[PDB]
């Protein structure tokens, strides 16, 4: 029911730009969520007053008909693994449509995502030049405080 990385629709990460994120920590910048690279992450701040939700806004080079993104969790650590999320889109970065909400399954222990590769998230084909991805629940040494993402893969025409 999903599509894999070899969909004719998989936008190239060169098409994407992270224009905004609630916060960023260390050297884990918003740009690392859409650089096509498993080995870089976006991580949000984890100071004392930092809590969820956090979100990141991806700008596309034109407006696309999107119907799926893949979420690639941080490969070396479960810190910031997103387990509940929200997806919104817009043409103008001011008026958002709420596309959907949802969860990703945890492993047996409950300490990391069950699927450590591309977790596909499909939705009904909507036209967009901006997508806001919002982490609602997350894992980490402290749960539900900070989020990370290794990649967001977009699909659309
Ligand atoms: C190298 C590394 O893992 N750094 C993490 C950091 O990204 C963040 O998750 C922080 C919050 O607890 O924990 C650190 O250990
Ligand atoms: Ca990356």
């Amino acid at each position: 029911l999903y599509k894999k990385a070899g969909s004719e629709f998989a936008l190239d990460s060169s098409k994407l730009e992270a224009i905004y994120a609630t916060s960023e920590a260390d050297r884990d910048y918003k740009e690392n969520a859409v650089d096509g690279d498993e080995n870089t992450i976006w991580h949000s701040a984890y100071q004392a007053a930092d809590k969820l939700p956090v979100s990141i806004t991806i700008k596309l080079d034109k407006a696309y008909d999107l119907n799926q993104i893949d979420y690639l969790p941080r490969q070396n650590s479960r810190n910031g693994h997103v387990t509940e999320y929200k997806i919104e889109t817009s043409l103008d970065n001011e008026n958002w449509t709420e596309v959907r909400t949802g969860n990703l399954e945890v492993n047996e222990a409950g300490n990391a995502l069950a699927n450590r590769g591309y977790n596909p998230i499909r939705f009904n084909t909507i036209n967009a030049q901006y997508l806001r991805f919002t982490a609602l629940k997350t894992l980490g040494d402290t749960n539900n405080k900070y989020a990370s993402a290794a990649e967001l893969v977009f699909y659309g025409k």
